[PDB]
RNA sequence: CAUC
């Protein structure tokens, strides 16, 4: 019986047909087809179009509308947030709305300190719970860090 | 939004 295969990628992308006797046949020959075009990303399989696909994220190519919110925007500023200086209270505040890349916290009788998380979704998730409220006790107000000049 |  013959059964299909698209290659969704960003610049080779195609579809393709084989004789198989189902995906025990089908999964083992477009294998090589992809990878001739040049794909090989998701293997799917569609049980009533009886359609492979391979959605592509490995021909090493990727862009869309994106440039001032990457893993470069990430930096977060925090302050108001009570007499406090050991890092380890925030630092597993943020962490907890998700995964940082560094914290800091300054030297005279501090309640003001600055962040950066490594998805900039998880610094924008932090930052939306996080403010005006209370942490370790007082009122912080908590937004991205100005910091930067490209 | 710096006390590094």
């Amino acid at each position: 019986m013959q059964y299909k295969l698209i290659l969704n990628g960003k610049t080779l992308k195609g579809e393709t047909t084989t004789e198989a006797v189902d995906a025990a046949t089908a999964e083992k020959v477009f294998k090589q087809y992809a990878n001739d075009n040049g794909v090989d990303g998701e293997w799917t399989y569609d049980d009533a179009t009886k359609t492979f696909t391979v959605t592509e994220g490995s021909h090493h190519h990727h862009h869309h509308m994106h440039r001032d919110s990457c893993p470069l925007d990430c930096k977060v500023y925090v302050g108001n947030l009570g007499n406090n200086g050991n890092k380890t209270e925030l630092e597993r505040a943020f962490g907890y709305y998700g995964p940082l890349r560094s914290v800091w916290v300054a030297r005279n009788p501090p309640g003001f300190a600055f962040v950066e998380f490594e998805d900039p979704r998880d610094a924008a998730d932090a930052v939306r719970e996080l403010d005006g409220r209370t942490l370790c006790g007082c009122r912080v107000r908590v937004e991205l860090s100005n910091g930067e000049k490209r």
